[PDB]
DNA sequence: CCTGACTCC
DNA sequence: TGGGAGTCAGG
């Protein structure tokens, strides 16, 4: 494959289609290093020195230019890699990542060579062929680099049509143009703002954390008689069932279960064990949240900049890494006071946080179309003290907070595809009992039933299952022999058109939201996406104007045949956004 | 490296 | 024997 390996860019390298390749090789591009470039376009293939090209006022120019347009993978990484060297890159009109991501997420297509594959496109090699893995990983000699690069930009040249035309074919075209390709722009825009970090504060919280620790430890020994790794739990499985020869209540494939289920279910018997979940608790909050996140700040701007994941999932969520900024501690005060540490960049700025309320389980009542669960959502009546009355079979000042906590357990398991005996389990009440409250569910709410029925037919005939907006997903095991595996398949075709919808929901208020708060002209940005709510910072001046434009732009995203609904909270953290 | 903890939706 | 994720310590 012939390229000229440049010195100086020429006028033809910068045409108003081109495929380009902007080479970020560490991981986590933040702040990365741009290892090297590489056009293909109507004129020939190019490869360009980094320091030659982003230093040329027309490269720059041509990158900035939304008119000029570029097929890429992975432009998110690009974009940001680009943004903390100052450039902007606009223009960006076909992302082979994503593409790929849409046609198939198992595949896990992760390089463009993964990507040709679905094409049996083979003038191109795997990342990890020219670079190594592990501790081996080196940018190699440019001969061989600019080769790489040139083979890469030439792959999506050549596969752009043959993906689109695809995509096109399964309804998806408008999902990769409309939705996620103008998302990733605003993801670029979220990581690189990154979100702000008292450090101070959850130094202290480490100390103190630290002291507990030790107490929580110490105590925990005194009741064992011994001393032993609580974090192991190989070493704790001997102390509970060997040592105070506490029944066994499951096993994994490698020994004795210490879950925190089997341990709540242990209670009765020792003490100890109620003691060993809360170093657990204490620790994760320790390692993770506190050094875990402290090793990650940039230290002169305070800030954390994650990565957003936008062709990981089978569900067609995002995921968040390095750090993940999806999983911030709430639910144990403890834990959540973590979430004081996350302020606002900029003085006399404010945290403004807004969630869906039980999207999941509205667009369960729109898919299944369902009228007892339609018509709980269309009033607002509240669907947990609902499910409870029917469950229970009580008039609505009989249900008890548990048995509403219990109604909710069947409410998001029956989504998950639960059984009697997880439930039974979770809920650690008779299997007897917990069997009559699925039936009862199911006699109340049979459009959910049907619904159940019928998505597993349609994957068993189609092959896969798919999303409101047109996302889907592959289940080749739906008609195994095997009971295990075809399970599994079954609740993965339940759940999917449920938990993808609610993030294809989220998405596009994501894009209706931007366009909004770039029309307005308003300071006001996202910082993050947490699966089913978005957090925002914004001078506290706007305060007001978010409290109506937020929620009415999620809620008008999409229509179903239910309301959306949309709580939202500000306050001086993200602690206090509540 | 994998497993089994913890955390979130 | 409930869906989708990431990180950490121990092994
Ligand atoms: N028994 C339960 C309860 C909750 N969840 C989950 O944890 C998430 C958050 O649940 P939650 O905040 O408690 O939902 P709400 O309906 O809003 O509860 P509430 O009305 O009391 O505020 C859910 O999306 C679901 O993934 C679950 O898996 N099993
Ligand atoms: O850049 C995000 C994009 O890159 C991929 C590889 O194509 O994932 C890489 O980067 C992730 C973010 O740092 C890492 O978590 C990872 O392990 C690495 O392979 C895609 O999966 C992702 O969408």
């Amino acid at each position: 494959m012939a390229f000229t390996l440049a010195d100086r860019v020429t006028e033809e390298m910068l045409a108003d289609k081109a495929a380009l390749v902007v080479e970020v090789v560490e991981e986590n591009y933040h702040d990365a290093p741009i290892v090297g470039i590489a056009v293909v376009n109507e004129h020939g293939r190019f490869f360009l020195r980094p320091e030659t090209a982003l230093a040329d006022p027309q490269f720059v120019a041509w990158l900035g230019d939304e008119t000029k347009k570029k097929s890429m993978f992975d432009s998110k990484r690009a974009a940001v890699a680009l943004k903390w060297k100052g450039i902007e890159l606009c223009g960006v009109s076909f992302d082979l990542l994503l593409a790929a991501y849409l046609l198939d997420p198992a595949q896990g297509v992760d390089d463009v060579a993964a990507a040709a594959k679905m094409k049996q496109y083979e003038a191109v090699r795997p990342d990890e062929a020219v670079y190594g893995k592990g501790a081996k990983r080196a940018v190699p000699d440019e001969p061989v680099l600019a080769e790489h690069l040139v083979r890469k930009a030439a792959a999506i040249w050549e596969l752009e049509r043959p993906f689109l035309d695809e995509l096109r074919r399964n309804e998806q075209d408008r999902l990769l143009v409309e939705l996620e390709q103008p998302l990733s722009s605003i993801l670029a825009e979220m990581e690189f703002a990154g979100v702000k970090v008292d450090t101070k504060r959850l130094e202290q919280m480490g100390k103190e954390l630290a002291e507990q620790l030790g107490t929580v430890e110490q105590r925990i020994y005194e009741l064992a008689g011994q001393e032993f790794n609580i974090n192991s739990p190989k070493q704790l499985g001997v102390i509970l069932f060997e040592k105070l020869q506490l029944p066994v209540l499951k096993k994994t494939k490698t020994g004795y279960s210490t879950s925190a289920d089997v341990l709540e279910k242990l209670a009765p018997y020792h003490e100890i064990v109620e003691n060993i979940l809360h170093y657990r608790q204490l620790g994760k909050l320790q390692s993770t949240y506190i050094e875990g996140l402290l090793k990650v700040v940039r230290p002169a701007t305070k800030k954390v900049h994650t990565i957003f994941n936008q062709a990981l999932t089978q569900t067609g969520r995002l995921s968040s890494t390095e750090p993940n900024l999806q999983n911030i501690p709430i639910r144990l005060e403890e834990g959540r006071k973590i979430r004081q540490a996350f302020v606002p960049s900029e003085s006399d700025w404010l945290i403004f946080a807004a969630d869906y309320s039980q999207i999941e389980l509205r667009v369960l009542a729109h898919i299944a179309e369902d009228d007892n669960l339609m018509e709980a959502f269309r009033r607002d009546l509240d669907i947990h003290t609902k499910t409870a009355m029917d469950i229970f079979q009580v008039s609505e000042d009989e249900v008890t907070p548990n048995m509403r906590r219990q109604a909710k357990a069947v409410n998001y398991g029956i989504v998950y595809g639960i059984s009697d005996y997880g439930l039974a389990q979770n809920l650690n009440i008779s299997r007897k009992e917990a069997a009559e409250f699925i039936e009862r569910y199911f006699e109340s709410f049979p459009g959910v039933k049907r619904y159940m029925e019928n998505i597993v037919q349609e994957a068993k005939q189609k092959g896969y299952v798919t999303t409101l907006l047109h996302r889907r997903r592959y289940l080749p095991d739906i008609t195994s022999r095997n009971f295990n595996v075809r399970s599994f398949a079954e609740r993965m075709a339940m759940n999917t058109p449920i938990q993808g919808s609610a993030a294809d929901i989220i998405k596009k208020a994501m894009i209706d939201l931007n366009a909004r708060l770039k029309e307005e002209r308003l300071q006001a940005h996202l910082l993050l996406q947490v699966h089913d709510e978005l957090i925002l910072e914004a001078p506290k001046e706007e305060m007001e104007r978010l409290c109506r434009l937020v929620p009415e732009v999620m809620e008008q995203a999409v229509t179903l045949r239910v309301p959306l609904k949309v709580d939202y909270h500000y306050g001086s953290t993200w602690y206090d956004a509540k």
